[PDB]
């Protein structure tokens, strides 16, 4: 029913990163430096296996500061969380979608059962609703 | 007295990231998006302990493409590597300094036994020659 807060996600595998800057269509609300993390189960899916129930992907979003031709990580703005449960999250393609303001377990953001999240991630049906690609 | 190639570093703990853009005093050679990784042993030092022998820090440098106000990871340019051995690397303050072109074990970049690396990292003697700070 609810997505679990992914405790210890900072110790997980770093999948990839990207920076979204002002002018980007998604500056509101995912402007900043983001890092994608995967637990062991999510790595199975990312490698081209299937995602086991209990796979978790985290979108970790930082604000950044301009420091002399460097973008420096500032405060955490939020995390997004995808948790795999084929049965419990069947209404949103087997992934539960949640946001935590500032990465705080007490600041749950999603109000529509993740239908908005799923609406965009649906475009990625062929890669099991995951945008991020495992890179070397 | 050569630094070992840190095989499996991509599975290690992600410490932090930073973007170095053109015009930065160090754009040559570390312009791009970099990610710092730490093995279990390096984490002990980042948390406020003594860096044990066998601690490894990796500076993982990607080129990026600026595309519609996103900075998107491209190809790996290089890795930098600090390997802790108080005895073997005593001439450079107990860290061995190496680079690998494109992160490939056969493309060693350091030609002065790491004296140039050490010359800058010496400013951080008080944090055992490490710039990166562990963040949550
Ligand atoms: C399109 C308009 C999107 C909406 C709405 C949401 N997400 Fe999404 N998400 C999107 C992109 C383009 C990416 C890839 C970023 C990259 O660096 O390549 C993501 C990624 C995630 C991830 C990581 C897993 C993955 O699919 O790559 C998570 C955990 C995630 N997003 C969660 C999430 C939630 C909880 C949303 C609703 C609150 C949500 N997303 C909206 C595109 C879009
Ligand atoms: C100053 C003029 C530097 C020189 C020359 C070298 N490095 Fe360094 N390095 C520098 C900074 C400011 C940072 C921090 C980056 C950040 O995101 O905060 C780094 C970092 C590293 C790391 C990561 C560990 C750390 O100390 O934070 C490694 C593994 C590293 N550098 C290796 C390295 C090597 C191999 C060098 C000579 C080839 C070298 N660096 C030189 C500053 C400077
Ligand atoms: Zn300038």
């Amino acid at each position: 029913t609810k997505v679990k807060y992914p405790d210890g996600f900072r110790s997980w595998y770093h999948v990839k990163s990207m920076v979204i800057q002002p002018g980007h269509p998604l500056e509101n609300p995912v402007g900043g430096i983001h890092h994608v993390y995967a637990n062991a189960e999510a790595i199975q899916g990312l490698r081209g296996g299937n995602y086991p129930d209990g796979a978790v992907l985290v979108f970790d979003l930082f604000d950044y500061q301009e420091d002399n031709h460097a973008l420096v990580e500032g405060k955490r703005k939020l995390i997004g969380v995808m948790e795999r449960d084929a049965k419990r999250f069947s209404a949103t393609g087997g992934w539960g979608y949640e946001g935590f303001g500032e990465g705080k377990p007490d600041k749950r953001l999603v109000t529509d059962g993740g239908q908005g999240c799923f609406g965009c991630h649906a475009a990625q049906k062929e890669s099991q609703y995951v945008f991020s690609r495992l890179r070397d």
